[PDB]
């Protein structure tokens, strides 16, 4: 059926810092899955009418996609890092529910995810 609106990306009426984990985020986590050869089908979010997969969001109720990160990250979204991770854990995750393990789609997202894995290994302590 119909595609849903994406996920919300600004809040006014939310709080917003600055943080070197969050600029990491987006200077050097999502700049570097984004440019990735498998990033192009999680760049923005499942368009499920265009894909034909009807089914798509009557199984997934919490979709996230690179799109919306970089925009949240942008807008100051975010409070924390693990807001920001959890994001990302979220469109791996759906990834995996929807699709068979061994699809293409699936070995994509999974080499997305060790190459975030890696650069969350290298998120700097909180100064
Ligand atoms: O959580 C999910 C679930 C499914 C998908 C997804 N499937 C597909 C997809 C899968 C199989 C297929 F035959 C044609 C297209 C894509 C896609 C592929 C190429 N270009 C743009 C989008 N994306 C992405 C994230």
């Amino acid at each position: 059926s119909m595609n849903p609106p994406p996920p919300e990306t600004s809040n006014p009426n939310k709080p917003k810092r600055q943080t070197n984990q969050l600029q990491y985020l987006l200077r050097v986590v999502l700049k570097t899955l984004w440019k990735h050869q498998f990033a192009w089908p999680f760049q923005q979010p499942v368009d499920a009418v265009k894909l034909n997969l009807p089914d798509y969001y009557k199984i997934i109720k919490t979709p996230m996609d690179m799109g919306t990160i970089k925009k949240r990250l942008e807008n100051n979204y975010y409070w924390n890092a693990q807001e920001c991770i959890q994001d990302f854990n979220t469109m791996f995750t759906n990834c995996y529910i929807y699709n068979k393990p061994g699809d293409d789609i699936v070995l994509m997202a999974e080499a997305l995810e060790k190459l975030f894995l890696q650069k969350i290994n290298e998120l700097p302590t909180e100064e």
